[PDB]
Parts: C-alpha cells; sequence; structure tokens
C-alpha cells in the first residue's frame, strides 16, 4: 500500500491462527475489529521525520508467514525555508535538567501498553472551532527537514473550554516546557491524545476521563505566538496528522 509520512494505518489481518505481527526484531500489538469478528487490527504509523522509503512487515500465522509492503510517500504538506540551521543551542543547565526530566517521564508513559479499549465509540473535536495551523508544516535547510508541526492548532481566545475528544486515563497534567499546561490521555492500545498550551487544568493524574467533559481551558501558556488550542494523537508510538487518525479511528469504532 502507500502510505503518506506522518500518518497512521490501521492494517486488517485475519485473526484464526495467528501468532505474531513484526517490524524486524519489533512486535507490533493487535486488537479485536468491533464489527467483523474474524478480523485483528493493529496500528501502523510513519515518522515525519527520517521515514523509512519502503517497509515490510511480517504476519506469522501457524500455517504461513504473510508479508505487507508499505510505500512511504511525502504527501502534500507546506514548507517554508530557513537561512539559519540547528546549533544545539545552548540553554541554562536548569532548563536542560528539566527538559531531560520531562522527556524521560513522557517516554516511560508513551510505551506503556495498555492492552484494552478505553475509549467510548468515536472521538471528537476537542472545541467547535476550526484550524489555525495545520500538522506538518515544516521549516527546512537543504531539502532536509529540521523541524515540523507535530499536532494542529485551533482558533481559541484564552479561557475557552476544552472537552476530552473520548474517553480515557489521565498520564499527564502539569505545566511543562515548551506544551506548557498539558494533558495526556491515554485511550489504549498505545493512542494517546494531547492538549497543550493551556490557562488552566480541571483534571487530575490517573483520574477517569469520559467523552465531551471538560479537561481545562485553552490559553498560550510555554506559547510565542499567542492564544490557541494544539491538538495531538500519538499512535503507533509517534505523532500522527489528528484529523487524518480521527477519520480512520471513526470509520471503524464509530457507534
Ligand atoms: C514536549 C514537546 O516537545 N512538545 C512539542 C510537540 C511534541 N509533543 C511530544 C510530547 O509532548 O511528549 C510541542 O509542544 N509543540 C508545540 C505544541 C507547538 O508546536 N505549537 O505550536
Ligand atoms: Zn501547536
Amino acid at each position: 500500500m502507500e502510505l503518506i509520512k506522518g500518518q497512521a494505518l490501521f492494517l486488517e489481518l485475519d485473526k484464526k491462527d495467528f501468532l505474531s505481527l513484526k517490524n524486524n526484531d519489533k512486535n507490533i500489538p493487535t486488537f479485536a475489529h468491533p464489527k467483523n469478528q474474524e478480523k485483528i487490527l493493529a496500528i501502523f504509523s510513519l515518522p515525519y521525520k527520517n521515514p523509512p522509503q519502503n517497509t515490510k512487515l511480517i504476519a506469522f500465522y501457524k500455517d504461513k508467514k504473510e508479508e505487507i509492503f508499505i510505500k512511504t510517500l511525502e504527501g502534500n504538506y507546506k514548507s517554508e525555508k530557513l537561512q539559519v540551521e540547528n546549533k544545539k543551542i545552548f540553554p541554562p543547565k536548569t532548563i536542560q535538567e528539566r527538559i531531560a526530566k520531562e522527556l524521560k517521564e513522557a517516554n516511560a508513559i508513551y510505551s506503556s501498553y495498555t492492552p484494552k479499549a478505553l475509549f467510548n465509540g468515536a472521538f471528537n473535536i476537542p472545541l467547535n472551532s476550526f484550524i489555525t495551523s495545520d500538522f506538518g508544516k515544516a521549516r527546512t535547510f537543504n531539502e532536509k527537514v529540521a523541524s515540523y508541526h507535530s499536532g494542529t492548532d485551533f482558533r481559541a481566545a484564552t479561557g475557552t473550554p476544552i472537552y476530552a475528544a473520548n474517553s480515557g486515563v489521565v498520564k499527564i497534567a502539569k505545566d511543562r516546557y515548551f506544551a506548557g499546561n498539558s494533558v495526556v490521555i491515554d485511550h489504549g492500545f498505545g493512542i494517546y491524545s494531547q492538549y497543550y498550551h493551556l490557562s488552566k487544568i480541571d483534571v487530575k493524574v490517573g483520574q477517569k476521563i469520559k467523552k465531551g467533559e471538560l479537561i481545562g481551558l485553552s490559553g498560550a501558556s510555554g506559547r510565542v505566538s499567542g492564544p490557541a488550542l494544539h491538538f495531538g494523537i500519538l499512535a503507533g508510538g509517534k505523532q500522527v496528522d489528528p484529523l487524518d487518525f480521527v477519520s480512520k479511528f471513526n470509520a471503524i469504532f464509530q457507534l
């Protein structure tokens, strides 16, 4: 198949006599297809930066192996040039220490697989606004991708109510460098939704959260370009296009 970089894909496989799904030595977890009872699903994601040109997954059954080839497409993302580049910039050690601490914490959370659905039906947009800045907007130097927008920004004045996109469990709920006042919800199967730059947090860590229920107010914390909501989805161990993902997810899990 063909898959644009920075997107997710729902693999469909025969359930019966299935043993494992792999990508080199890396395992990929599977879950039940809710409509069809003879199928199982698995989420595969390509990174936006440095994606492999091609990927070969192998589904091992008791009676056969079954290869899946996935071609990486460049897509149609916006891209501006730079005349500056990296400089592994030199922050004060007090901040280096904080970033590294918050990075450790995030990786422990995002690599903590929950093998059951914590969601309830389809995802909803966290607020009824519109996109001010799209996912995948990139800054290039010598046609190599330096950085990119890892989520999508909605129009929101400071203090706009934000609602949970789907049911889950709260894993993060605090101020962080870069993200500002953050909230991260685990929905199960390595699917996490992210709500950054809040002015105000209304939830606690480990709290069981329901869809359409309030998680905080929008703001501009840790943000330079002013008030707005940043919404992100991490799935298959990677940041992916949220709106593209929601479309594909809802196609399957719609009630
Ligand atoms: C901690 C961090 O690096 N956050 C990045 C996105 C990556 N999230 C991964 C994570 O939080 O673990 C970020 O805050 N981008 C802001 C929202 C932006 O681009 N606004 O316009
Ligand atoms: Zn953003």
